């Protein structure tokens, strides 16, 4: 049986295999994440809630479908996603993700407290990421992220690899939509703003999330708006922080993941074979 010693089981999935506890792990954005466990298992889960929104009818449908295909998914560099699922307690309605817990948080929040990054260590994570896409990007169907970036990159350990998290919640961003001017003003790659993407956005994403870990800056500071941003993207104009890059070999991979037309793009398989990633 479940002893309540200090935190007490507040929620519960259909079949009661997946617990909620009143222990908040997280908040970010349009979820809250708490402290879960599969009770199958024994093993500690993190329980995701999504804020209410009123989806359409092929965003429920979009993801329902891509929810499945994770179900099974196994890699070093990816956070494991177990089930999801609609609920609600009071007057409250989320959807629920149940998946990998990670308790050491986000790339973003590790590069708010060490501002300085060692080659050794930029080289191993990107690595890692990469292999990560990699594998998503050779399911049948291929899995692309859509919507990659630091704040959803996962470490195990101050001295451990990286995970990709958010696997198929791109579905629920609504990149095409008109949004509210708040928080940090967001890019995506070019041809995203309109959705006409494959593979390749996730190696746009990739050279930003290496841009912005090897100057600890967001890309696009320079703007006070996303449309501002829009403007440049969509003109080829880089981000100032481009040009602060100290070291040669890791601008120069940045330069062939951040390009304008996708076609132009460094392929993964190029990326992990480069000198910089090849030791
Ligand atoms: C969401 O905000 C946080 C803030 C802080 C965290 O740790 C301090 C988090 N740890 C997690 O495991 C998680 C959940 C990780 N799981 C995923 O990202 C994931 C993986 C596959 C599919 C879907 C997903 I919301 C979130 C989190």
């Amino acid at each position: 049986d479940i002893e309540e010693l200090e935190t007490k089981a507040v929620g519960m999935s259909n079949d009661g295999r997946f617990l909620k506890f009143d222990i908040e792990i997280g908040r970010g954005s349009f979820k809250t994440v708490y402290k879960g466990l599969d009770t199958e298992t024994t093993v500690e889960v993190a329980w995701c809630e999504l804020q209410d929104r009123k989806l359409t009818k092929s965003e429920r449908q979009r993801f329902k479908e891509e929810a499945e295909m994770l179900k099974g998914l196994q890699h070093p560099n990816i956070v494991r996603f177990y089930d999801s699922w609609e609920s609600t307690v009071k007057g409250k309605k989320c959807i629920v993700l149940v998946t990998e817990l990670m308790t050491s948080g986000t790339l973003k929040t590790y590069l708010k407290r060490f501002k300085v990054m060692k080659i050794k260590v930029l080289r191993s994570w990107c690595r890692q990421i990469l292999k990560g896409l990699q594998f998503l990007h050779t399911r049948t169907p291929p899995i692309i992220h859509r919507d990659l970036k630091c704040d959803n990159i996962f470490i195990t350990g101050p001295t451990g690899s990286v995970k990709i998290g958010d696997l198929g919640l791109a579905t629920l961003k609504r990149a095409s939509f008109a949004k509210a001017v708040i928080g940090t003003p967001e890019f995506m790659a070019p041809e995203m703003y309109e959705e006409k993407y494959d593979e390749s956005v996730d190696v746009y994403a990739f050279g930003m999330c290496m841009l912005e870990m090897a100057t600890s800056e967001y890309p696009y500071s320079e703007c006070q708006n996303a449309a501002q941003i829009y403007r440049r993207v969509t003109s080829g104009v880089k981000p100032a922080s481009f040009d602060k890059v100290a070291i040669p070999e890791v601008k120069e991979i940045i330069e062939g993941c951040i390009r304008q037309n996708k076609d132009e793009r460094y392929s993964i398989k190029d990326l992990l074979n480069h000198a910089f990633f090849q030791e």
